[PDB]
């Protein structure tokens, strides 16, 4: 029971997109006021300085302390 897989990049569902919704809109990707959460700690990013990972999003806390590849 789905309409379309184009809208919020979180709940695999379309966004209201009617005329002034409290949703998150990015350069290309998008999310909801709730769905919009880190990809490591799933923390509330709505209204914050979230980051942009390769193919995912993250929060300043995580992005700042990203384990990264095999390094020190
Ligand atoms: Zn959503
Ligand atoms: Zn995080």
């Amino acid at each position: 029971g789905s309409s379309g897989s184009s809208g919020c990049a979180g709940c695999t569902n379309p966004i209201s997109g009617l005329g002034g919704t409290k949703y998150i809109s990015f350069e290309e990707r998008q999310w909801h006021n709730d769905c919009f959460n880190c990809k490591k700690c799933s923390l509330s990013l709505v209204g914050r300085g979230f980051l942009t990972e390769r193919d995912d999003i993250l929060c300043p806390d995580c992005g700042k302390d990203i384990s990264g590849p095999s390094s020190g």
